[PDB]
């Protein structure tokens, strides 16, 4: 089969959703197979379809007002997953 | 808060709308944030929910029978943006 | 075969779209044709069904805060044309 | 009270309906009440809701490869008036 | 193909649409092809689906309080004809 | 003003209402203006927006297993009709 | 089975349709069945689902401006009816 | 040319509406048009579509636990009437 | 409060259903309340809205091939019925 | 419990229904609850949801060519009550 | 071909319909072909699809407050049958 | 026949609308006949249905931060008044 | 009891379809008795309602590009009619 | 700017709502402003669109079975207002 | 940000709606912004999305009856306008 | 899980569906759990959520003109079932 | 592109439209590529998306009552064909 | 008139049905009329419009784990159907 | 039955309605029953479907900017209760 | 249980789809089931509600404009399969000598 | 024009559809222009509205249990494409 994953960006001190983060899908190589995916007002998006195997989320932008980290996010899909994996990412304030 | 843009492509020489150009947007130091972008038969594309920052359109494959031209076309979406940014960029037809 | 045309009002500076620009629509001689044309939310104003032809829009009144510039913005309505011809008008900023 | 009016606009060699003749309504003394009445695909304009009174329409603009005709087509409204007025403008090609 | 033709009848001193004005089409020798053609409120009557020919209407019953003047109005559909033809008759009032 | 008229056609002999009759509807003189009026499954047809005047149905074919009966059957379309005018028809069987 | 019958009501003199004629439907021997049967504005009243036997109309009330006439219009419902039944009825108006 | 009337029916002591009076409607001269019409439970009867006359409802059962009164409830109809006329009809209790 | 009856008409010696039985009501002394009430192709009809009283339906014309039979078939409304009354005739095959 | 009153305007002189009369609805004392209940086309107001009490309706303005006849028309709402409660008044023509 | 059949269940002093009562449909040598047939609030059952035979209702349980009375309610569905077969059941009341 | 009234109110400097603003509406002798009428959004309130009279508008509370004005606003509706009567009222701002 | 008719046009050469052929419909006799049936772009015309009879389709204008050719194609509507009758006609291109 | 208020009214042994109790809306001096406000079957009635200001509502006639009292309930409306402002009405039975 | 005008026309003795009144929008230097801006049957119209400035209304043709008044409507757009700005305007019979 | 049965029922000798014949579910033992079971136009019948097990159809009556034959027709529901069991059954006309 | 075909059905002797007839598509080699082509009740079949070449039609099963011809019926699918190509075939009733 | 079949397949020891049975449609000949009809998941096919005749089922491909039987399963369609013929086809699962 | 309580909670300064309070519903001795029961934008909250008896209300958690007070609010719901039963919560705001 | 098998054809020069491709099923020993298959204007057909076997797609006409290749072309349905079978099919451009 | 291109993904060894395949889209000399587009349950992409050019797939991402392959698949996107462009790309099972 395939899965999805959803991941939810926050403000690391306020824990509140933030809109418009831009991530990388990669593979756990690091070889970039998606871009651009962004999040919406509730601090989310959602990639589907994924076939199993061990990949990582990067972001490329932070929302304005955030400090940039692009440490990769690893989650795996597994073979005949029945849940969706969701994956949890914040954003430091800049100084 | 987040912003959209709008970018409209044309003939240089007849003002007339294109479809089918290419498009990658940049972040203002040049790196890549989306790509694949492409114009509709009014000539337009739009990329909803940008945070606030600066950024570049470059062409990645001009509409068949016109001349590539990958000179990035700036813009800025502002915090609390009320209207949409709104870009033109034009195409040489091939001679 | 007639032809649409559609104009975007943006301030010169931010790129920004601007509603309420209003404009006519001259032919190449300067006779007015229409006038009131009004620009929308979007900083667009359409006109369809124009014969094909020689046609310039001017500016009668700029958005508020902005400097009015009657210079004529010209375009042309080709005989089989099958894409709108969509041009570009920018505004200052007063003082 | 008011009334209705219909222009239709033709080639005067086949008798073919013309689209995209520019046309400006009048009153009887010349003055300019409405201007930019566009005919459509069937050659036809109509402006609605006329008070009662003496009118004409001007030629402004005619369609491509066609010569331009001013003189006014002079049409009555009147007081009580239950059919729509309806009448009949052409145009010659050029040369 | 075929193409459409519309006849518009009113009275020649106001120029208002007169409805039930009866018409034949015949074929340009006069052989009579289609007959009953009535006027509705808007003055019009429209035969579609004509094959490609030189045809004229000719009046056979003028609406009530009108002399009924049975001259051909001639007209031509062409091959591929891409607008409708469309003729104006007018009737002159009783005595 | 136009107005209405219903006929409706019957068996003689027993009132039953007959489909498939064919009229003529001719003006006073004789003049056929509209051929081919066929009776429904209630015995009725009817011709709307008949300019006033005086006129005349005459059977054209009668319902097989009926005689044909040609006299015509006169009736009026009066100026500003109000209610439908309503003419009945009858036919024998053959014998 | 059963079947259904149709009365049409008109002015003698010009066959126009009169509405609000009131009518009885009887049996042959004149024993009152249904009462208040009234004329439309098209001058038709149904009378459906009867069984087979003979029937008559007798008018109750002429409308207003028209001289009453009871004599019976006479009808038979037949067994195995396919067709409406459909009557003529007329009204002389008053001297 | 037609007229309504509507009858409403109420108790005499508490004005109350009374569903379920039985009403015959007749000609000034007593004649008998129409029979068996019933109040509902706002007390209302309607007769649509009456030709100009003078009428006058007379009722044939009382509802349950109230007095038949048969006196007549004149009326009229008039030619070119434009509001509904309606009418008070009242019943005492029983004892 | 009012109450509703149910007359089903049949064929005694079949027990099937017949249409187009005619009925009057009447009160208990015999008064026509309504008439020309018609049994449908269930064979059936109803009354709605009936004050509470003692009543009696009486035939006024069989269906085609059977014998009237005048008998009352009597029957109560009673003052806070709950359900409709529903009352049983037959018709006898003639000859 | 709550219930309704419907009052029904007639002209006295012909009883057809007169729109436009205006009331005060006040309670048994004169003091006043409501005010500016205007019939309809049908001649007809209707307050809904009334406590049980004692009431009465005063015009206040008569329909234009009625005499205004400010006399109380008194009514009751009781508990629980069952049928709307559905007046009737009436308006002498003036001189 | 099948045909259908109803029954029609009331109490035999005051023929209301009786809803709940419980009926098996046996063939005429009394063997049970369905039972739990049960009467709804217009005291009717009905039984669809019937092939053609003699056939008997047997009533298995009377509506609460009434007698069961077990004898046969014969009927017969005849081949090419055009009309529901009804029957008439009736309760005598417990006392 | 009845005709409306719409009352528009503004503050006097800026020529806007106002919302909130209460007012009377009185006969010409002063006499309340409605009241609590309230300006919407657009400055708007209109009263339909009214009878042929003099009457006059009185405000009753100024919209807040507005002087109130009670000048009666005097207005006539005709006898088969064929346009809405349309007033304008203006309110000072506090100072 | 009518019946119905479909007549497919084509090209003789090509078996195409041709739309816009036009035909009269006579009696066996060449009465004429309807006019102007016109193929649509499937090569159909479909008469329906006619009464039992022999008929003639007669082509009174043949597409352009192709001869007319008047020779009557023939056909019978027999009574009680259960199936559509056919027949196809062709058409020679112009030499 | 305008706001909302809700009175909600209930019995002040059961806390139970009320229905039926009429209200007069007044300024904080006492002046009428509304009439005929009444509650709803869940005790409640709104009053939208109030301009800012001080108000009381003033019952004018109590519940069936509840005590009259007059004394004011009072409330603000405030200047951009965002929530709405709430009253609780009691009544005591009358003893 | 933008804002609406609406112009509302009357007969100055009747205070009636005026339809076909036409109007010049201008700037407040009188240059021609819009012209031949028409009232309805409501006596309205209404320009929506002008920016913030000083503007006037100009009539340029009166109603049918009516004397021309072109002094000029002036009015105000202000920057960011929360309501409609709403003007009236009059005009006299002729003499 | 439960699965489902459906039966279909023909004449031996045409092979034609038969409505109408009446059928029994009984278990393997003989014990009666269903009864009244008929067959539709296409001869079938269906029963679903049966739990797995060991049945048997036995029919109780004959199509009119057929002999009825009450041999059982056994079928198991499995266990998780995954689709229908479907049973032929024949009846022999009668002699 | 492709092309389309409609085969119609006739009785020779009728020209009645014939369904249930059965045929072959064929190459005009006689390679057969489509089986069990179906006449409706219209008697006509149509293949769609047929690409451009030569084929014919041969029957396979004439409808009950006529005799097979299995003579094949030629038609060519042109290149960027327009319309449909029709054919019509026909059969001898049996004697 | 035409006739239908439903074939049903199932396997022969659990009498469960069969999806994935290939069949050919043959006349009593052996000729090969239909190829390729499929049974469903219910073990159903069906052919309709067939005209009469012998015909006969021809399996041509077993379902997967079923053996294949070429039998033909004949049946007839005969004139003036009323009812789809039904036949049952049984497979041996393979050893 | 069942009864309904609804809670209205308030700012007591302002009487404006409070969101976001959360409250516990107890018995009449305390013992806790439902948690959590948070008020609206309207300040309400409702609990359905309660069986009769003694409850109170107790607030667990204030709105910001609010005291909490725990002191219960007293409702019963009665037998047979008809209407909603309220209460009106009020809340201190915070210094 | 039953399988989908999905063909398509292009013009092996272009790999634009074609239209109006005619197609006979057979099982795996050359027997025709089902004939007249025809390609839509994405170049598709689709057999639905087959049971497990070998088969066979074998072309009976090309599209116009293109050389007749009757090699069959091998499938299998698998018993239980849960994804559609998807076969793609070719044809040469023609020109007569 | 632009054009349209489907890739078709299946394991090689059973022809079987892969969903979850994940492709780049390049222009024919590598440049990337697309990324991240994947096959769905079918094995299919699809991209729309390419400009005409020379493109090529190459795989990034194989379903889970095949192998990597990143071999372009190239094609050619025509001007004025009328039929999509489709190409078949397999993956060889991992060993």
């Amino acid at each position: 089969s395939t899965g999805d994953v959803t991941l939810t960006k926050t403000d690391a001190t306020t824990k509140a959703a933030l809109a418009g983060a831009v991530y990388e899908l990669q593979d756990a190589t690091g070889k970039v197979l998606k871009m651009g995916l962004t999040t919406d007002t509730t601090g989310q998006l959602t990639v589907s379809g994924l076939t199993a195997g061990n990949y990582q989320f990067v972001e490329t932008k932070a929302p304005s007002g955030y400090q940039l980290n692009a440490a990769p996010l690893s989650f795996t899909i597994k073979p005949n997953q029945t849940a969706v994996v969701t994956v949890a990412a914040t954003d430091e304030p800049v100084t």
